[PDB]
């Protein structure tokens, strides 16, 4: 009675656990996203540039 | 007995799984982490298109 | 007594599997770092092509 209690519910953990280990490499890594923070610093410095370079030639234009 | 000691090897192999589990989580991005990315993303582009339509004039005017 | 450790540790992995499906419902998928991926490889490419723009702009003007 009680021992099958157990052994149902144990069951339905194991499923479970199954669908969560599933679902964890369907989950983005964090190094991903450094990795891409970093190349949009990148193109945060680069736009940066090309407004300051721009300005300069709009003048002297 | 025989079922008891197979529910404790079960269990016991969902515990390291769980815990397992438990710092895979703590791998991985959260959304409101990758929203403010889409944000920037989004700051970029804007900036992007701006600077390209002042381009196309320059080029035009030279 | 064997019976009851068991229920004991069955109850506590049910709340951390409870406690798991929610906080993998605040992680961000790789589909949509992929989406991300995609329009960063876009917005590399036009600063690349306004850079080469600009740096003749520069040699033209001066």
């Amino acid at each position: 009675d009680k021992v099958e209690e157990l052994l149902s519910k144990v069951y339905h953990l194991e499923n479970e656990v199954a669908r969560l280990k599933k679902l964890m490499a369907t989950k983005d890594d964090i190094a991903n996203m450094k990795q891409l923070e970093d190349k949009v610093e990148e193109l945060l410095s680069k736009v940066y540039h090309l407004e300051n370079e721009v300005a300069r030639l709009k003048k002297l234009v």
